[PDB]
């Protein structure tokens, strides 16, 4: 499509971070209200999830079991909410600083852009071992995506670039986007297409796998967009941070 739709969220404040599940339920970290909100497909009523004590949360992910993870940026922690019981567990990361961005894979491994420490960390399900990924030269990284193959992409915000660590490789690759300004947020689809919220240019850009020529998506009127998700259908959702809204574009 070339015409975006605004989702019927209410009362957002500087939202940053969006996730979508296979049912088309959309989850947003409503950063400036210290809460996580969700909207089911076709619904006008949003639901505030029972997280507690959040501070400027930035980034949300959801696994197959309905577990919701949030990077609780202002508290240097990652919290997960177990489905049904609504038990909150602080994941046993350590030493985080203003984390901003989270992803989870099929195995329940959790990946966090540890923004304030210029690093990306991962924690396997149930583990007390966190692993620093061998990205190099990061500056305030702010967004992480992982595909089915286990390739990890990161928006290296402070360097105006997107980097990837290909599965099985220990060598970082810089993707051939051009002209980025403080990018924050990355998503990847099944086809390997990469989507980035080019925050400081008020636009969303995408690169097909193997292509060296980005395209700009036909969103309009964005302001410091900061978070992107893509569903199985190729619909693209963006947290339009500076306009307190979430916008979507069908393929």
């Amino acid at each position: 499509s070339n015409t975006q739709t605004v989702l019927p969220f209410t009362g957002l404040n500087t939202p940053n971070g969006v996730a979508v599940d296979s049912a088309g339920t959309v989850y947003v970290t409503d950063h400036g209200n210290n809460r996580v909100v969700k909207l089911a497909a076709g619904s006008n009523t949003q639901t505030v999830l029972p997280f507690t004590g959040l501070n400027t949360p930035s980034g949300v992910a959801v696994d197959s079991a309905g577990t919701v993870w949030v990077t609780d940026h202002g508290n240097n922690r990652v919290v997960k909410l177990a489905a049904g019981s609504n038990t909150q567990t602080v994941l046993p990361f350590t030493g985080l600083n203003t984390p901003n961005g989270v992803a989870v894979d099929s195995a329940g491994t959790v990946y966090v852009t540890d923004h304030g420490n210029n690093r990306v960390v991962k924690l396997a399900a149930g583990s007390n071992t966190q692993t620093v990924l061998p990205f190099t030269g990061l500056n305030t990284p702010s967004g992480v995506a992982v595909d089915s193959a286990g390739t990890v992409w990161v928006t290296d915000h402070g360097n105006n670039r997107v980097v990837k660590l290909a599965a099985g490789s220990n060598t970082q690759t810089v993707l051939p986007f051009t002209g980025l300004n403080t990018p924050n947020g990355v998503a990847v689809d099944s086809a390997g297409t990469v989507y980035v919220t080019d925050h400081g240019n008020n636009r969303v850009v995408k690169l097909a796998a193997g292509s060296n020529t980005q395209t700009v998506l036909p969103f309009t009127g964005l302001n410091t967009p900061s978070g992107v998700a893509v569903d199985s259908a190729g619909t693209v959702w963006v947290t339009d941070h500076g306009n307190n809204r979430v916008v979507k574009l069908a393929a």
